[PDB]
């Protein structure tokens, strides 16, 4: 054994071992149990950092941790490949976005493969290859033909200067991004998912994730948006019918969660495109220019909430007041009806809007004896569980739940209105008109329509010779692409030219890994069998709420056409935090060494201030091994990561004072038999160790497998070779329990800094480290040792409590013959019957 850690030496030829020996490449082995631990895999932007690596980490201390216990597990690692990243690169360098990304896919490989992880690289996945795409381009046209999948005009924001679809982050006051051009809103045709159709679905079996952290299930619930509600319907009024045709000259419909206050209604409120508000403002500029600003203009309780009225009336059924039409800028034509009713008193947006106007606000709930203020908002007036119905006559006493049931009695009685469940989720829009994305496999024909290709011409082929330049998707302008002919009819047709929302490749790559050859599907019926659902993921809370829905959906998709036999893809789920560091002026923190340069503000590892640590940097510093430590060790997994050049060094020296362990311990006597089976006759000493090291193997395998908080295990790990540092382990006895510390010392740690552990425990040992397996706790090793005037002695385990003693010492041969028909306890010391 070299005398010196040497990390660039040990960890290539311990990557290599562990290739060699195809430890990480794994089979449908029904021979052992399947753990599936699953990272989210990364877009092949650049370069990975520290940030990522942390990400990856963690998935590699999991499914060590599994393998040690005898898992089959399957790592998988891939390239979420198709976006925006690339058709920038591609304007920014005059490249091909494949070429670039292909090159992208080969750099962070070798950053990844450099990390040792322990990864089934036979299962890498890119997500730009048409034996990946082409399987969601098939799930694609089999739910178009159930009309899953449907065709439907949606507006966009067009910018008329670049000549492209804008997202609605890059449309800032008004105006395109790269171009401040007035964004002109367009209707064009677009694909859909059907999602609302699922939707209770997605929003029940979140109740079955009881290993999904509780923030992430809210955040679910809260985007889908379920309410169980009424719709009521107001008369409009004789006066105010003027203009309006159809059901909209008989009632106006809302939508309201909160039936119950039908009685504080004080004013009602249509959205600009309803028609109420185009009757009123025929011959009314004010209205005019209202209802234009609005068609114009997430930033909904943001903006300053806006409103004028109309002059027309609706009644309120259940106390027959006239209220009001207002035109409101927060009312949303296509979200239920396009008008809400109002009730100042009992809801907080109504409350400003209506202190704003001087709006009446209408008290018909009391929570207790809370007082009531118009002018000050009290979170009690929104209260639904705690209040009860005042001024509202025959209501008056019912609970939320009873005066639901009590309006809907009386609404439905006069046919002014029926209960109505409503989703705040819309269906899923999956066109982009982008060229670095999945083609959707559709042909127009201007005889047969749209109409889906058919399963044995699948791929369309997104050609890979191509470079963007922003003025639109060069698929539109590519003849060559689009001209084709039709599957139905044989016609001269077109090919559709947007692509697929890149979301769609995330959707069910999990799935693929467990088949990434099979060809005759999106995964083989025996790998899906096999492999079940992941029992593991981790990444970052930025995809809690859509990666993660769509994620499920597709999985119920999936399951619903009999190519899966699970509800839900994830069992698992770990979040973990963001990673930050100092930044400086925008200067990369290894091109920094401090005490000319503005040593700046810390923040997240990011792009942005150039403050992203490039991992090789840290591992031709000080190996794979300390970059993997020093994050494991600096916080807990969920907690954010401050970058800390201390800390990376104190990571390293944790390594040589670990490598220096094993050596002096070998240099003074070489290997032993690891000390087993009984120790009675050790020294109290070793048997203190033996109770320290048996003590931390059961708190690590807790922390790796319960709690998932590996920087507590490490500490532990280390307090153990504190302990064996103040041990006298030179006699026999000694080195026997020696071994047996270092022996599990240094599989501990394995699945935190693998490649020093491998190579220590070949030192020590000659079995393969993952047939020895886990370390087993020995219970024996974890028990202590036993312990008026005077007349007994009695024997106590060392964790006896002070009514166990108090318990034998009421029962004393010596102490009942002289009871003779308090009782002060000192443990370990005398008890006394006074
Ligand atoms: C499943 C699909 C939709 C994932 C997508 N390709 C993605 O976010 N791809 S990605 O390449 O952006 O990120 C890959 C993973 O790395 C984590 N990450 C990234 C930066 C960072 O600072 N920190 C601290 C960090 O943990 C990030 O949360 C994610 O789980
Ligand atoms: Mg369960
Ligand atoms: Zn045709």
């Amino acid at each position: 054994m070299q005398e010196h850690y040497q990390p660039a030496a040990i960890e290539p030829a311990a990557q290599k071992k562990w290739d060699d020996a195809r430890i990480s490449n794994v089979s449908e082995d029904a021979s052992k149990p399947k753990y599936y631990c699953l990272s989210m895999f990364p877009y092949p932007s650049g370069k990975l950092h520290m940030g990522h690596v942390r990400n990856y980490t963690i998935g590699d201390v999991l499914s060590r941790f599994k393998l040690l216990n005898g898992f089959n597990v399957m790592q998988p690692m891939g390239w979420d490949a198709f976006g925006m990243p690339a058709e920038n690169a591609a304007m920014k360098n005059n490249v091909a976005p494949a070429a670039w990304t292909y090159d992208n896919i080969e750099y962070m490989k070798t950053q990844l493969k450099s990390l040792g992880f322990a990864v089934d690289w036979e299962r890498e996945v890119a997500t730009c290859k048409p034996e990946y795409y082409r399987w969601e381009q098939w799930l694609f046209t089999k739910l178009f033909e159930k009309g899953i999948v449907y065709r439907k005009n949606g507006t966009v924001n067009w910018d008329p200067v670049d000549q492209t679809v804008l997202a609605n982050e890059q449309v800032i006051d008004g105006r395109g991004w790269r171009s401040g051009a007035l964004i002109e809103k367009r209707e064009i045709p677009m694909y859909y998912f059907k999602i609302t159709d699922y939707a209770e679905e997605l929003l029940n079996d979140l109740d079955k994730l009881e290993h999904w952290p509780e923030q992430v299930k809210t955040m679910q619930r809260n985007w889908i948006g379920k309410s169980r509600g009424m719709t009521v319907r107001f008369a409009v009024s004789d006066d105010s019918k003027q203009g309006l045709e159809g059901d909209y000259a008989k009632f106006l419909q809302v939508y309201t969660t909160r039936p119950d206050t039908l009685m504080g209604a004080t004013y009602v409120a249509v959205a600009a495109e309803h028609p109420l508000a185009t009757a009123a403002a025929a011959d009314k500029p004010e209205l005019q220019a209202f209802i234009a600003e609005c068609k114009a203009g997430a930033d909904m309780a943001t903006m300053e909430k806006k409103g004028v009225p109309t002059g027309r009336y609706v009644v309120n059924p259940l106390n027959g007041d006239k209220l009001e039409v207002w035109i409101a800028n927060y009312v949303l034509w296509g979200y239920g009806d396009g008008a809400v009713m109002a009730v100042p008193a009992h809801d907080e947006r109504d409350f400003e809007f209506a202190a704003k106007y001087n709006l009446p606000k209408k008290q018909v709930i009391a929570v207790g004896d809370n007082a009531f203020d118009a002018n000050r908002w009290q979170e009690w007036y929104g209260d639904k569980e705690n209040g009860v119905l005042v001024n509202s006559g025959d209501l008056d006493g019912l609970d939320f739940q009873t005066a639901f049931d009590a309006v809907a009695a009386k609404l439905q009685s006069q046919g002014a209105g029926e209960p109505k469940t409503q989703y705040r989720l819309r269906d899923w829009g999956i066109s982009r008109q982008r060229y670095w994305g999945c083609p959707i496999p559709i042909v127009h024909c201007e005889k047969c329509g749209n109409v889906p290709v058919p399963a044995d011409q699948l791929p369309v082929v997104l050609p890979e010779n191509v470079v963007p330049d922003g003025m639109g998707s060069p698929l539109a302008k590519m003849p060559e692409f689009y001209e084709t002919s039709c599957p139905c009819c044989g016609g001269a047709a077109k090919r559709e030219t947007d692509t697929m929302d890149t979301f769609i490749e995330s959707s069910w790559y999990f799935f693929r890994y467990m088949s990434p050859k099979f060809s005759d599907g999106m995964v083989s019926a025996e790998s899906a069998k096999y492999w079940g659902a992941v029992d593991q993921y981790i990444g970052g809370i930025e995809h809690a709420i859509l990666h993660l829905l769509y994620a499920r959906f597709f999985t119920k998709l999936m399951r619903d056409e009999g190519l899966v036999n699970v509800d839900e893809p994830f069992e698992r789920l770990l979040t973990q935090g963001m990673v930050v560091c100092e930044t400086y002026y925008w200067i990369n923190p290894a091109d920094v060494e401090l005490t000319p340069v503005v040593i700046s503000g810390t923040e997240k590892m990011s792009k942005s201030k150039n403050n992203g640590v490039d991992p090789q940097e840290l591992i031709n510093a000080y190996g794979a091994d300390t970059a993997r430590l020093f994050m494991m060790f600096a916080a807990p997994p969920e907690q954010s990561l401050e970058w800390s050049d201390s800390g990376v060094e104190g990571a390293h020296r944790f390594l040589r004072r670990l490598w220096r362990t094993v050596y002096e311990y070998l240099k003074q006597g070489g290997a032993v038999k690891a000390f087993a089976g009984n120790q009675d006759g050790l020294s109290k000493e070793l048997k203190d160790l033996r109770h320290k090291l048996h003590s931390t193997t059961a708190k690590v395998s807790d922390d790796y497998g319960r709690r998932q908080q590996f920087n507590t295990a490490i500490a532990a790990v280390m307090e153990l070779l504190n302990q064996y540092d103040k041990t006298d382990t030179g006699s026999e006895q000694g080195r026997a329990v020696a071994q047996e510390v270092l022996e599990a010392a240094v599989r501990l740690l394995w699945p935190i800094v693998p490649h020093i552990c491998e190579t220590l425990w070949s030192e020590l040992n000659g079995a393969k480290l993952w047939e020895a397996g886990w370390p087993t706790v020995d219970e024996a090793a974890l028990v202590k040792s036993e312990i008026g005037k005077l007349r007994g002695k009695i024997t106590v385990a060392a964790d006896a409590s002070k009514a166990d003693l108090e318990a034998a010492a009421l029962a004393n041969e010596g102490a009942v013959k002289f009871m003779e028909g308090k009782i002060i306890v000192v443990p370990g010391r005398l008890v006394n019957i006074v």
